[PDB]
């Protein structure tokens, strides 16, 4: 199941509302039904003169394990969207493995406001796509997304009822890692 070819970023988004603070995934939709594990994630994206770099955390709620990454790439000219290469780091941001240039993720921002955002992520590992992933983001763990971001979900052709809510999963975060 490949990622969709019909994803595009929202025009006119203030990139300032996106590349701010830290984000927590409050709700996610993975289109591939062959997955079992559920995750929590938080990340801190930053941008300077067209270059994006972000510190990323995942917690596998089923296996009770976590992993850390640093992603980097360039903003597209055309809207709020980037394809990143990523390295694997430990919790103090020391590099464990440098980026495998055959892997990447493309992150497309569909909405962003002062409290909330909606993004699409297509993760590719060599030939293989992990399929569409949509994530509703908030700055405050277990907060509700804004009405604007909830509208963006519907306008993306999705239904919020179909997303997994992470606030109930028993997430463990590393707020040290995502702060600054
Ligand atoms: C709750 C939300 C999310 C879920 C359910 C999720 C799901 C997954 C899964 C299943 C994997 C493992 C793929 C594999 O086994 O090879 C993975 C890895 C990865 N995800 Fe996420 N993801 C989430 C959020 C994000 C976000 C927000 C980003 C980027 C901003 C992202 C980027 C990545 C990257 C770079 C990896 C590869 C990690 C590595 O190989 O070291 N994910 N994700």
């Amino acid at each position: 199941m490949d990622c969709s070819t019909n994803i595009s970023p929202k025009q006119g988004l203030d990139k300032a509302k996106y590349f701010s603070g830290k984000w927590y995934v409050t709700h996610f939709l993975d289109k591939d039904p062959q997955v079992t594990d559920q995750y929590c994630s938080s990340f801190t994206p930053r941008e300077s003169d067209g270059t994006v770099k972000e510190a990323l955390y995942h917690y596998n709620a089923n296996k009770k394990t976590s992993f850390y990454n640093i992603g980097e790439g360039k903003l597209e000219s055309s809207g709020l969207q980037y394809t990143a290469k990523y390295k694997t780091v430990d919790k103090k941001k020391a590099v464990l493995k440098e980026a495998d240039e055959k892997n990447s993720y493309t992150l497309t921002v569909l909405e962003a406001d002062d409290s909330s955002a909606l993004v699409h992520i297509c993760l590719r590992e060599g030939s293989k796509d992990l399929g569409d992933l949509y994530t509703v983001l908030t700055h405050q763990k277990d907060a509700e997304p804004s009405a604007k971001v909830k509208s963006a979900v519907t306008q993306a052709g999705l239904q919020l009822s179909q997303f997994v809510g992470t606030k109930d999963l028993g997430c463990q975060y590393d707020d040290q890692f995502t702060s600054l």
